[PDB]
């Protein structure tokens, strides 16, 4: 579910979702190019991520609601039986805890510059 993901990017970190709604070559919609930091690659992840959520029979990454918990700043994802909500909760998860963990280069925003291939 995005409207989760970005629920669940502010348990995680500080940065809300509008701040990764266009950074480096992957971070917001499509993504080419090499991922130019260590936050790109975080959203280079995710996606190859969601284009595998849809190699599972009736799982759309949009749409598909999952069950998670938040103790901020910890994320649980609690679906084990449900494998799209299982395997999209840790896609999700994934790409908030990395956010949060990395940096922010605030110049590597909005660039399509050389670098995105
Ligand atoms: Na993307």
């Amino acid at each position: 579910n995005l409207i989760q993901f970005k629920n669940m990017i502010q348990c995680a970190g500080t940065r809300i979702w509008t701040a990764y709604v266009a950074y480096g070559c992957y971070c917001g919609k499509g993504g080419s190019g090499t991922p130019v930091d260590e936050l790109d690659r975080c959203c280079y992840t995710h996606d190859h991520c969601y284009n595998e959520a849809e190699k599972i029979p009736g799982c759309n990454p949009n749409i598909k609601t999952y069950s998670y918990t938040c103790t901020q700043p910890n994320l649980t994802c609690t679906d084990s039986a449900d494998t799209c909500a299982q395997f999209l909760c840790e896609c999700d998860r994934t790409a908030a805890i990395c956010f949060a963990s990395a940096p922010y280069n605030s110049n590597n925003i909005m660039l399509s510059s050389t670098s995105c291939q």
